[PDB]
């Protein structure tokens, strides 16, 4: 009986495992962009992608990861509120049963289709695992995901998902460039929180993208087609894997922008 998304093992069950559930900086959170207040001493955000080298992709269950050779210096995020430098380890998304909601995040109560989480860790802590144990050990930028016109950059992507349709399954997967899931503008939001997966752990550096990019309607369908099941097993389809806000308790959001 392990955690999942459902009536019986979903967020509102975590806690019982991961007390942290409840916790002080706790994510997803709503984003009410009239309190957020603008930051003019934070900088552009630095977006370093050129070398990524993706590995595999792999069905955990709960969503699917892109993961990254993160044995050197090559895809890093710096800058906008980080100190030092983070290393890109992997992303995955969040996505609902339909258009209407997905995110994990929401922006006055709006719900996305679904959201894009680019996963680093901050390099002075040497490794991943150790990185998480740490209050300013990861930062995650998120984006937002609507339904409309194709993201081109995403259809390697897609196109892969039934090979992994099933929990434990895995696929080479080289040579993905994740420039082509980024909007144009690099405004953020940003505030500290979560993992928002068990085990919850408190290191995380939010970096939020107010500019969703476009997917179609066929791509998110293909996601909507994986199952969290294995195989062999009875079909549950891999939809509505998204945590809902939590309370922002004694937290600031704040904007890089005007
Ligand atoms: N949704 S999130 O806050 O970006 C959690 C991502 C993950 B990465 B892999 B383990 B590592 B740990 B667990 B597994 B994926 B979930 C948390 B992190
Ligand atoms: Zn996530």
């Amino acid at each position: 009986h392990h955690w999942g998304y459902g009536k019986h093992n979903g967020p509102e069950h975590w806690h019982k495992d991961f007390p942290i559930a409840k916790g002080e900086r706790q994510s997803p959170v709503d984003i009410d962009t009239h309190t957020a207040k603008y930051d003019p001493s934070l900088k552009p955000l630095s977006v370093s992608y050129d070398q990524a080298t993706s590995l595999r992709i792999l069905n955990n269950g709960h969503a699917f990861n892109v993961e990254f050779d993160d044995s050197q210096d090559k895809a890093v995020l710096k800058g906008g509120p980080l100190d030092g430098t983070y290393r890109l380890i992997q992303f995955h998304f969040h996505w609902g049963s339909l258009d209407g909601q997905g995110s994990e995040h929401t922006v006055d109560k709006k719900k996305y289709a679904a959201e894009l989480h680019l996963v680093h860790w901050n390099t002075k802590y040497g490794d991943f695992g150790k990185a998480v144990q740490q209050p300013d050990g990861l930062a995650v930028l998120g984006i937002f995901l609507k339904v409309g016109s194709a993201k081109p950059g995403l259809q390697k992507v897609v196109d892969v998902l039934d090979s992994i349709k099933t929990k434990g399954k895995s696929a080479d997967f080289t040579n993905f460039d994740p420039r082509g899931l980024l909007p144009e503008s690099l405004d953020y939001w940003t505030y500290p929180g979560s993992l928002t997966t068990p085990p919850l752990l408190e290191c995380v550096t939010w970096i939020v993208l107010k500019e969703p990019i476009s997917v179609s309607s066929e791509q998110v369908l293909k996601f909507r087609k994986l199952n969290f099941n294995g195989e062999g097993e009875p079909e549950e389809l891999m939809v509505d894997n998204w945590r809902p806000a939590q309370p922002l308790k004694n937290r600031q959001i704040k904007a890089s922008f005007k």
